Order: C-alpha cells, then structure tokens, then sequence
C-alpha cells in the first residue's frame, strides 16, 4: 500500500504490434537515466496504469528499473486474488508468507520498457513512453522482484553493486509518491 517493483528491462519498440522490435540496451544508454516518472502498465495496455517508475538507470549488466505500484484498485484486487484465487496460487509455491509478492513475482516476471524505433536514434521527442509488467516477452530482462521496501527490492539483485544500489536508491528516495496522480486502472470486479 503501495508496493515497489525492481528489475532489468527489455527495450521494445512498438510492443505487441506487427512491427515489434526488441532494442539492444546500448542503443538507448545515451538517453539514460530517466528520473521523471513514466506510467507503469500491464502488457502495454494503456488503460491498466498501476503505478509510476522512480528511475531507469544504466548499470554494468543492463538497464535497471525501479517503480512504485500505487493504484489502490490494483493492490486491493491483487491481494484479494492472492488470498482467494486458486488459479492465481496454482503456479506459486504452496503457503507463501507473502502471497501478493509471490503472485506478482510469478505472473508478471517481465519488465518491458517501451521505446521509439532505433532509426530515430538526435530524437525530437521523448525516447521512452512507459514500462509494462509482462507475462510474456522477457528476453534480456530478469524476473521482476516486488517488495514493500525499495532497498529490499534492489538488494535482491546480485548483479547490482552497492554503489549502483546507492545511486538508484538515491533517486528513489528523491521521489515523493503521494504527489503523483492516481493511475487509471479500474478493477474489473467493480466494472464488469
Ligand atoms: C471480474 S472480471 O471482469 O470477470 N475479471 C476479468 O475479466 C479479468 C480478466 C483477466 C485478468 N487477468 C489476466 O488475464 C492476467 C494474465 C496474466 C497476468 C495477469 C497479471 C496478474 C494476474 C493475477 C494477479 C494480478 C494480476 N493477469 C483478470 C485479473 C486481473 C487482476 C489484476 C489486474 C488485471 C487483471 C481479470
């Protein structure tokens, strides 16, 4: 209430579309870091905003992303399903202490950073549009870790040094979450 998410991303141009193109991370390193918040959506569905990014940094292993899941509608729903849905719990280990974290860690392992086509790479406008929690399409990016504390999330990645972790958590702490607007995600249990 809310959660933090962390992990290395895949850079994709026109995701989910015919002209989909997975970009090599070094093609956008010049345009990193991204300190301003990008919306966090699900499978690149623009009407499923669940939170905001809190920094996208270049590191030794790739492009690390840290974000906050702030949508009360999504968090309440995900927690409810984590506690009552047998489908949700099926692919997860039995009897986890933190159902919500495991369910998200399992069902949405991929972080996909939407980018413009490499042909545009001095660009005119914003190189990045959003980050998506994805169930499919993960290649270079590692499995996403969800946690209640940012330092816990980042510290769970061994490929991220303490200096790198310090630089990341520096900007994450420099972000006031409450100031950010409410994501547009609506619970389908309320609408449909
Ligand atoms: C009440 S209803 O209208 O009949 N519900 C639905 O139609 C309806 C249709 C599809 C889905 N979800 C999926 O198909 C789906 C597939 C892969 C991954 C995920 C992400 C996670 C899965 C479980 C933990 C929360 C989200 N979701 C949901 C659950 C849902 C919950 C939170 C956010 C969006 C979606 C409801």
């Amino acid at each position: 209430q809310g959660l933090y998410v962390g992990g290395f991303v895949d850079v994709v141009s026109c995701p989910k579309l015919e002209q989909e193109l997975y970009l090599d991370p070094d093609q956008v390193t010049d345009y990193l870091p991204v300190t301003e918040p990008l919306p966090i959506t699900i499978e690149h569905l623009p009407e499923t905003e669940v939170g905001w990014t809190l920094g996208l940094f270049q590191v030794s292993h790739g492009i690390f992303c840290t974000g906050a899941i702030t949508s009360p509608a999504f968090l309440e729903l995900a927690s409810r399903l984590a506690d009552t849905s047998h489908v949700a719990r099926a692919p997860v280990k039995n009897l986890p202490k933190e159902p919500l974290l495991e369910i998200l860690h399992t069902w949405l392992p991929g972080l996909s950073l939407s980018s413009i086509h490499p042909r545009e790479l001095t660009p005119s406008g914003p190189v990045f549009q959003h980050v998506s929690l994805c169930a499919l399409g993960r290649r270079r990016g590692t499995v996403a870790v969800y946690g209640h504390d940012a330092e816990w999330v980042v510290s769970r990645f061994s490929s991220v040094s303490k200096s790198e972790r310090a630089h990341i958590l520096q900007h994450v702490s420099s972000c006031r979450l409450e100031d950010l607007s409410t994501p547009n995600f609506v619970s389908p249990l309320e609408t449909l």
